[PDB]
């Protein structure tokens, strides 16, 4: 039937790792996000999920943000934006991080569904598109890739 | 559009890692299998998609066998077996092993898609149903988990 739940285990070689758990009740229903992740510089770090869930060579494959409305780089907030982006992760003072949103662009389910797909930490502040700069309307000027890992699906 | 390729990185806390490549070339036709790993003792390994792409407790997440057809575990070639029976990956002295095969069960899409689910690879042979043993028609009697990944979506 419809997939429920999801999980994605977020490593890499930078010292940052995560757990990503989804959950979606209904089919077409809102998905809520859980992300804990540890490593991590204090502040701001862009979080999407990539269109492939390939994470061979350093996360390097995993592709552009996933982007099937074909739109530009947005906040999770805004109408315009990729279905892929979740905004950012803040890590405290400490390199930890706890985040959690709900969101109605991300499904677990028919074309939106992130099952199969990676889950990307930046290392820097997603601008949102808001920046100003070239990069800002395709990946918020995030900088590179610490961590990510394919979603799968969950127990549910 | 349907999925034509797909991609596994296996890993684990056992010295053993390795890598599974997928591809079809139509919705429902069969799955090319490629896998390498590294770390092996020599012998044969049991190979198999296991339900849940949950790997956030090792391997022990993934839950048992895919087996959306209820039957009895087996080898590839039978007629009885689950979707995520893949026999055996044989390792070599040197703890190297190359798997290849061609699966008519397993898909990329469609209520067998391994998309999302996970791979893993045993401490044991797989008997492949024959072994007269308790967990012979369950799980070929193939011991622990040494390493799994969650399967996801490759660029085509
Ligand atoms: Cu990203
Ligand atoms: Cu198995
Ligand atoms: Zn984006
Ligand atoms: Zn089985």
């Amino acid at each position: 039937g419809s997939n429920m739940k999801a999980v994605c285990v977020m490593t890499g070689t930078a010292g940052v790792k995560g757990v990503v758990k989804f959950t979606q009740e209904t089919d077409n229903g809102p998905v809520h996000v859980h992300a804990e992740f540890s490593g991590l510089k204090a502040g701001k770090h862009g979080f999407h999920v990539h269109e492939f869930g390939d994470t061979t060579n350093g996360c390097t494959s995993a592709g552009a943000h996933f982007n099937p409305t074909k739109q530009e780089h947005g906040a999770p907030e805004d109408s315009i934006r990729h279905v892929g982006d979740l905004g950012n992760v803040v890590a405290g003072a400490d390199g930890n991080a706890v985040y959690n949103a709900t969101d109605k662009l991300i499904s677990l389910n028919g074309s939106h569904s992130i099952i199969g797909r990676s889950m990307v930490i930046h290392e820097n502040e997603d601008d949102l598109g808001r920046g100003g700069h070239e990069l800002s309307k395709v990946t918020g000027n995030a900088g590179g890739r610490l961590a990510c890992g394919v979603v799968g699906l969950a127990a549910e």
